[PDB]
């Protein structure tokens, strides 16, 4: 199949972060996540391109998870650098159609709940953190759901993995506004909003206040409460990587969120959040034995990366007991 | 759920920087068992440690620690060690030890008792013998290490062989301690105490602070490389303690600081560093039995090619590295 | 124990910086035999890459070697190569040979007559076709795959089927010896060794040796291109025999070195300080960092970062551009 060999290429063309992971899955799984990246990355790649007007945009997303089965649909008119995925999308959809009827299901379910929730949100910012939880569901949390569902219809992981949304949407809201937290300053550049105004206003006029040196204070503190509001999600995260018992499934779901657990403490109560892009620490004594593939050394990554962070709570912070006891109710379980 | 395991938790992170991430990472009963363990011996190494308790006083004191697992308001306000509060919070930490089924108050009681005993008859005394050496190493370490493998037993996750095997569990702790008291001869010099055996450093310098001193360096690195050529004679019994380990927390937990402490002696290896501060420790990670092994045969080769000609153990630190080898 | 085994792992740790750990660590009966017979093989090469001794004398060597095994008394005094302890005291390497289990003599000394024959057909000759070049690789390295898979075998610690699948145990080899060929090009020609195809290097250049000089720079690189691309074939019998094994320290053995070839061609792929110095040997983005050779799935996922690595850097005015994307395409698949 050249049309399959194509979807391989488009996926080390455009997924820099899984597509060796992702070529790694065992049996079915690796064409159905392989295939299951690339729609959601033409998805994206529409939702994400500024020069299609709302007039245009709004149907594209709706009806997206139907584009996967007309044979011939493509779009021809997208500025985005990820274009070739949409203009040659028959080649995408026709490998779709040609997945167990299994995996279809569950792919379509999440491009079409995936294109309503982006609509609703191309219109407006985030505001509370409810909202927070909601627009990361749609965009990540959903991926995680869908992921899960595509591992336990492949009979590599127990049904529980599918079934069990909540875990899985955790997974997603981790990573999601990890990299949100992250990326402050690149979005800000860029004239896009990730952080959530209801929590943001408590300290500054406007988001883009966080830029500028005589605030950087401030920044910071909002930057520690973000940071504990995505801890939350770490015990979910903890017991849906304890559920996994496929290597090739771990190693796919685990390193991403050892990464993101880095990534948080590296941006703990760290001033260059906000003058650029943030170093990654250099890795504790006990992590630089271990490497994210069993779950006991998983645990103790994340077990090591939290106490880098509580070590680092600051009394004056207004988030300090907040931080002290969602890590001390982690570190229990 | 429980304010008090919690409590615990906290104090796990507040005095063990190196081993609770790991202790936190063990299957089920494990985890409360050692996370308990450790900060009941980690109350019995504070009083142990603490100077201004007169000997008198602390004899008892440590006799009778283990008794004091079962005094529920027990607890010794008197401490001014870093890890006080411990002591001063015990009625928390005894209030969780007696939440643990029997079967692991059995063996922590047990290890309690008989480091106490250890303990106080150390005292009075340095240690002077190699054999004496390993007694105090046996006391305050290998009980530890017989302790925790009773524990992995007893909790159904490993075979009752491991428990069972003393001597292997004796040397997995005699190794670490070794290592950690080579690695701190300079810290231990600076607040008054001595842990190198006499009858090794007496051969060299007429008072163990002598190797503190920039004109007797020679000699300092001389009876270091000698005490490291001792610690390595434990690698054998690790490496068959840690082969019979079935179950991949307790692995990970009892493999890690054996190989940490491995690199560590690798790096102090004929280092004139250890007597003028802190040693730099500098596709692989330590998860299963092989990876391990190999880690390990990398460390003793780094040490292997530093070995001086001249120095008076180049022989014996060939021999055992060869015998590790071989093996 | 043996103070004669002692000495051989002193051999062992002299000779092989890259394999002793690993060879140290295997389970039981296969740590003496491969120890033994990296050894054996050590003696044999330090005979053939001696160029002191004629070919007239070193010919009945070669072809003895195999025998010389079983004559407790034999050994070599007029080596002046760096390994010469060896063959001055092989036979304490010859007692300890003897002192294997019987079925694992029987592999070595095969082994060990067949590359004899094959190192004596080519003291006289160079490599001229890539069938050649096949050829050569086979006796110098196939063959120990061969052996080495057939002592896996033998022990019971693998499946019958790895140490039958000569093709693919003759892969791995070919797979590490074209690696360090490629490599080593420079060393090679300031030491009077040629080991490129000439039948390849002749469509670029008069002379192997102008590839050193600064001039033809981009015809040399063309030609390392060509090269590369040609190794790259036999990745997917190194996955196919790594993903068979079920020993783990048997795996570990096979997989590092492995890991450690691609991971070269990577870096010396379109890379022209192959022929400055030696290539500075690097590191992936951080997952590989976050992994490590010791399960199969990891393995597959360091083998496809390596393949991308190689993929985003193929010039398109190269003249293999469109088989190395081929080959690389095919190992996705
Ligand atoms: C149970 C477990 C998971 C790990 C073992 C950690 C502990 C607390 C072991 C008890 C052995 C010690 C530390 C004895 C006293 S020497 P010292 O270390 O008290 O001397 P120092 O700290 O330098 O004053
Ligand atoms: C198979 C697998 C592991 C994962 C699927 C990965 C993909 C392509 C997910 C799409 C998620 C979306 C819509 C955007 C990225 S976050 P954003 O909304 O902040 O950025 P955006 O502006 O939409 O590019
Ligand atoms: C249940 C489970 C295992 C996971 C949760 C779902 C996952 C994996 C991801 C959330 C979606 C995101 C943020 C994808 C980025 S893909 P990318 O690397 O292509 O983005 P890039 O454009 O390269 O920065
Ligand atoms: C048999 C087996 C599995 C292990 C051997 C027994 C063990 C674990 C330890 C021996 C006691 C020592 C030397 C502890 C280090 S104190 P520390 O390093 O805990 O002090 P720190 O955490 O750095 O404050
Ligand atoms: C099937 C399988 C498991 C393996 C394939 C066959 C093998 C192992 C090797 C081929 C020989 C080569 C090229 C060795 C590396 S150089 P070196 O050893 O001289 O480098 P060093 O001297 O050790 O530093």
């Amino acid at each position: 199949s050249s049309s399959l060999k194509t979807c391989y290429k488009y996926l080390n063309q455009t997924s820099r972060s899984f597509a060796a992971v992702i070529q790694a899955l065992d049996g079915e799984m690796r064409n159905a996540v392989c295939i299951f990246y690339l729609v959601l990355r033409a998805l994206d790649t529409l939702e994400d391109d500024m020069t299609i007007s709302v007039e245009k945009k709004v149907p594209l997303l709706h009806n997206f998870h139907s584009f996967l089965y007309q044979p011939d649909w493509r779009f021809m008119e997208s500025k985005e650098k990820d274009r070739q995925v949409l203009e040659d999308f028959p080649t995408i959809s026709l490998e779709f159609r040609n997945l167990a009827e299994k995996y279809q299901t569950v792919i379509a379910d999440i491009c079409r709940r995936m294109g309503i929730g982006m609509a609703e949100f191309l219109d407006k910012h985030v505001t509370s953190e409810q909202e927070w939880d909601k627009y990361c569901h749609y965009v990540a949390g959903l991926v995680g759901i869908g992921l899960s569902r595509l591992f336990s219809a492949s009979e590599f992981e127990d049904p529980l993995v599918g079934e069990d949304t909540e875990r899985a949407n955790s997974m997603g809201l981790f990573l999601q506004k990890t990299n949100i937290i992250r990326d402050y300053l690149e979005d800000q550049q860029g004239g896009r909003e990730f952080w959530p105004q209801e929590v943001w206003s408590r300290y500054v006029k406007k988001l883009g206040d966080f830029a500028k040196p005589e605030n950087i204070d401030l920044a910071v503190q909002c930057l520690n409460e973000l940071i504990t509001n995505a801890l939350h999600h770490i015990p979910d995260v903890i017991t849906y990587l304890s559920r996994l018992r496929n290597q090739s499934v771990f190693n796919f779901c685990a390193i991403p969120q050892v990464m993101a657990i880095a990534t948080l403490a590296a941006c703990y109560n760290n001033q260059q959040v906000f003058k650029g892009a943030v170093k990654i620490r250099k890795g504790q004594a006990v992590t630089l034995m271990m490497d994210a593939t069993n779950m006991p050394a998983v645990k103790a990554i994340i077990y090591q990366y939290m106490e880098e962070i509580y070590h680092r709570i600051p009394d004056s912070d207004p988030s300090s007991s907040k931080t002290r006891q969602i890590i001390s109710t982690i570190r229990t379980q």
